[PDB]
């Protein structure tokens, strides 16, 4: 519910982030630079602390459990656009939480940051992730063919987007 | 009154947590020498990249027993023109105590008796008229109605720009 | 007309002499990213200390045959608020030719079609009403009458702050 | 007719001119710049950076004709954004068809990349058509994606695959 | 049973010990070192360097078991040299078979590499055999190639291909 | 007359400055740092190019002869005060020029720079320098005893001052 | 009773407090500062700088009592500006007479300086008097020289000479 | 013949080197770092001037024509081995020159540098390059399968080697 | 014997105290990559200025239970000539145990089996003949009698230079 | 007696040194740079740790009391000379200790360091310091007139010296 | 006749030549150097250093005649070591008498120094004599103090006082 | 004779070409402060990385009319031990003129009269006996026969180490 808190990212949160990647068995990124080990991340966090291209938030409930992470990357101030990304921790998955966070991300993007467009990438092999964004008003704008090498094969992804104007109506 | 015991001390690193515990209640893009921030760590390093900067001067208010009351900021400071923007923040748990006028005196008293300035201006949201009547009462006067100046909380808003001159604050 | 042939090119080091040959006719404290200067050498190094700075963008105007006409400056630029101050200068030997409107279009056309801004403001001396009626004619509108804002040529003077919004400049 | 040569420092002026004309914000290794001096500094800053690679087009009389950029090169996903700028003077002389392929050829034969994609304004059907006949195919029609020349315009994302290029 | 985890700074002592035993010159990102302090410095110096990637092997009680190195990673030719060191204590417990594959799995599924090869002393037929049954095949028998333990020894170069691994 | 031009100081002017010191047979200063040789000066000029404490001007006539140098040092923005100093070249001396330059310096100090007070130091062994400033409205505010070791002995100097308010009336 | 000791880094807090009270702009080696962190940084920046020299005053229980500054030390003209700040708590206890001399003693016996001078507000006749009886003499009455506490105040410049001190 | 001179590499020679790469239509390397443009090379040459892992030589005839380049890379001082590489310019090709240079390279490797082993890589699609080295006493030690992506396909290469002891007998 | 349990580990910062506790018993000018020292702090910083240096390699000897036995040093190392100077030190409390030969084997065994060297030389004072007969027994042979080479303890002294080649140490 | 130990100087010893200066009421030096406060010294010690011009030693007895400090400064390797200086702490003064330390300093200078000449400076107002060095075989080589400003007046000093050859006979 | 001018960078060659002839080790701000390049670097390194001050001697035709050095300048004890080198060509022309005084004049009138002293080889009685008649007096005869030209030679230390110079 | 006119001047950057034109005739691995080189550019930068180095001192010999004759080098220089290695090179076009002894005097005369050294040693190939008898005649004496010391031109060779002491060179 309104349980969930968003909060900006600090050094302490890095252990948490790192943990959200082991389970993932794909390449993890930090400001377009790739990393596997805590120490790479930490050098990276540090190197990018002043950097305005990406922006992150930890989800915590009322008890301060670590729930997930909302992140906006490729933030472009001339085109007022950003790409959005979400990770829900393994234990906190399948709890109805995604919607709330998507909506809190869109909230911050449009109401605070004053962006024109948020877009995202979903693998086509995630019908129910796809449907979910559609239920939050994301429309498919692209079917990107063999875009990413993830787990043994090139995969296709959907690019889905919402407009500031659609959101605020 | 008990407003008599409020003191101003220049801000320092150990005061940053308090600063950062004041934008979580602002929900507007806080700056540091013209650079935005969200995290404490972002603030930290900015503070460090700006310790030697004359364009802004910050003072923390504590009462007689060192409770942290609020912040007095001064930004955009020409010694050519001798003009500065001023801003004030009171911590929420201290807002029911009419401390504002008192600090505004401290900031004016700093700018004109010590820093030898000529003019002090501030912005105030059109939609914050309580702010306005307070400034007015300290001798501030409207000089601009700034149209859609700052994007704030969903939309662009209009702000009052208000000023007071050194001679006014001083000349009996 | 012949205003049609004026072009805007981003400023570069080799253009500094021309810049510096424009404050000798200004007799007011010229800046560079919020830092005063008098000598060419002062300007030079400032330029170098500020090549990578996003807060200001400068464009030199030349006609069809590269005669140096004047300068278009843009300063104080939030991409948070998407606001900028704008200023224009025409070299004296070119002032009898009504080039101003034309450049003001270029600067507005840059700020709103390319740099995607929301608002452009400028200051003008109260005592410079020719400046005012010109800005007005391009859709600029008064938003402030800034009292004793800038110390200028002996005294403190009042300046008009004037603005125009992107939607106005754009919406047929 | 034309030769594709790796860009040198001597070539920046020519790059720089292609940006007074082309009429949007110009980026070097994702860093914006308007000034030649900005361009120059960024140039040295990224001299060994492998994320972007640029070739200049020359002819017999050693005229500077065009530009081919691979940007956003990713050595995990083996993909890169491709752009071509031909100087206005040499505009309609029918070169691009070749260049585009020579570019593709580099990416696929020399660089071992798996996918190349580019953006083209919807408001430029001519361009879309041309790419299509070089083997590019639409994979996205991004809505109000770029703020170009007043309004948030629509862009095709188009792409071709190594396999499809090498085995076409 | 065992987990493969990215190497952290905490792990250097463990790496460093694997070198008093293993008994030749030890290199980090091609830089030699004998001293822990040398190792440490080089570690930070190459923290983001993508030419080499190391995974540490742990178990349930969080014991440090082994090491998997990809070195010489080349993102054009999509190949890398592979090495495995298992701590003497855990030597014969039959782990390598798995590790080797987990390593191969990373290189091929996560890293998109096309070829992996390694060196094995001729004087170590046991080792050659093991790799062979993980799909490695001899492609070179390099003559008096390494000066090991007194004499210039012979080494097999062995290798496996992405395609052959993913489609085996 | 209005012959004389003031102009800001550049690198080229340093040779000229240096020349104004040989004849002087006292210590020469540059932003409170002492120098004798061109190369010291040049390192100094460079080190202080961004420095706002001092400010200099070359006098040139209509022909661009080098006439002299007007300088303001110890510029203090909190007390809006500065100390002023003038050198008229040997050849251009005794020509009635001083007044004009004093007045041009006071002009710039008060009308441009917006200073409250300009003060100066004159050796007591310069009755006619003293009288001159008095004729430009400087009043003596101090007789500083054995202030400077110049040429074989400690000397006394007059501190003389004018106020912005007096000037502009 | 009291000891004069060279200022250490430990003493900055104490200096810093003498500036919330004393009520004007505070300078270290001519550099302004309000913040303790500003003070600290400047401190290290000027650690060997010989233009300024500061002694802290302590007592038996090791209480921090006062401050003696020589600033503007000039090794050609052999002169220096002198200031004394006594903590408000210890204000009227009659110490300064001694301190002032101990300061003078340093400047003249240890430092070989020829002249010491100081500034005192006209609006502070008490202070002028005190210095006078330590051998300081007025040499200037500087008109509207400092902007203190609202208005441009008048200051005495007062001074004493080595010869006159050593031979008094 | 004894016509041909070897000479160490200097900054001037870089233009020449660069020219030996255009024709090549494969990736060019400099101390394991990849380059295409003169300016990359020049930054690289500079960065590696003190570096002992690689070592180069220009061939010039009696007239000082640029003939080719002999290079030893991956020089390993513990295993006293190095990999050797040769480029004969387009115009000077097919002139009987290779032998002489191979032999001059082997000369320097064994007699000057005191190396144990020189090895090389030849594409299997170069039967006559292969045979040539064999005629200079290189023996095949490996058939490396799909080692390099050169020109549209993974290729196999021969690793060929000679020993210091074989050479000097 | 118990010589069998002595191990060699490359030296590191935490081993410096031990090093420095070995020149107080030497009373001769100790070096570090061709730079003298006396204090521990002098040694410390030298160590740090020389961590990445290939010209010298140092190994600390510990027994089975990590008692600190002595030091094996290798200095002046061309890989051109493949030659090195070698030196050994045993802590005094461990000298009554004939450990020397054993370490000298370790150092020779390192230089020739691992570091692939050609020649190892050392110096020995003419006045230290016990040193000499020991080296001799490991296959070292005199190659120089260096006249007044090193100023030592009051005067200049003569030293034996002694060497052994890789082929000798290796060829059965 | 042979009680007294000399030992090289470390960071820990600085507190001790500093203490040997308060009592002194003259300027204290560190590698020709002047200091009063611990923090100046410490920056100085650090800056000069690698510096071979000066060399210091703490005296400690068998119990590890701090007894004094022997120092050699202005060490010149071409002229094989050095100036020597000694401080005996206030509490350990007048105990017969000086001789032993002088002799230990001369020992180290000549036997270890291989110097040709040690010289020293004594104020003429220290007849018994002077006589002491003479009893350790220092001969007066100079009466330097008004050499140092120490404590309110310029003073004269004796320069006294011994030769390596005289010592070792 | 002759002018004393502050040394510039242009003058190093001339300094440098005075050292192939003069025939011992040469120092700049106490740093040894043999090479012109060593000299040059040290020059810039010490450009603002006030411990040493050098004047070059010129004549009408702007010939480089000599050198006057104040080294070891101490601003506490107000003393400095003085040296003069005249180029061999201009050796016997009788200039030094003046130079020496002009040097003394600087030290005493412009620099406010209290004592100047110099070293002269015992084996050079001519030189001693000359200084004596410029007011220098022996204060030390340092035994086997310098290793010059084979042997440890003896040197006079000679000196003059401000007071004695200004009141002579 | 004409040997009387040979002068020694400390080496400088502009002298590097000449240096580098002397290893092309050496065909042995030339060094610079213990670092090999082949190209002129390698030499250049090494020179620059070593201008402030006391371990080696180099002097160029020119005749009366500045013809470049040869090089005097001094390397490995303790002022602890006061020992140095010395080397000499004469340019080939000047070798038929018996200049060697003369320079060897200059180098000895430098080391002992000026640099105040105690001992000067050099190496000479066993296979270069002309070198040997020349050194011998200047008072140099064999102190070592260094077995397979330097890898040279195909094989490892033996070198004479030879020395002379300051007292010998000086004491009539």
């Amino acid at each position: 519910n309104s349980q969930l808190t968003l909060r900006a990212l600090e050094r302490g949160d890095l252990r948490f982030i790192h943990n959200l990647n082991n389970n993932r068995n794909i390449m993890s990124y930090w400001f377009e630079e790739p990393y596997e080990s805590f120490d790479e991340l930490e050098e990276l966090y540090n190197k990018h602390i002043h950097d305005n291209a990406e922006r992150r938030f930890v989800v915590e409930d009322a008890q301060k459990n670590l729930i997930g992470l909302v992140e906006l990357i490729e933030i472009n101030y001339i085109h007022r656009s950003a790409e959005f990304q979400i990770i829900i921790a393994p234990e906190h998955q399948g709890k109805g939480f995604a919607r709330t966070l998507i909506n809190r991300a869109l909230d911050y993007s449009f109401t605070i940051l004053n962006l024109h467009k948020i877009y995202l990438h979903v693998a086509v092999e995630n019908p129910k992730a796809v449907h979910l964004y559609e239920e939050c008003g994301f429309v498919e704008e692209g079917h990107l063919v063999e875009e990413f090498f993830i787990n043994g094969r090139y995969q296709d992804v959907k690019r889905m987007y919402i407009l500031q104007s659609k959101y605020l109506n």
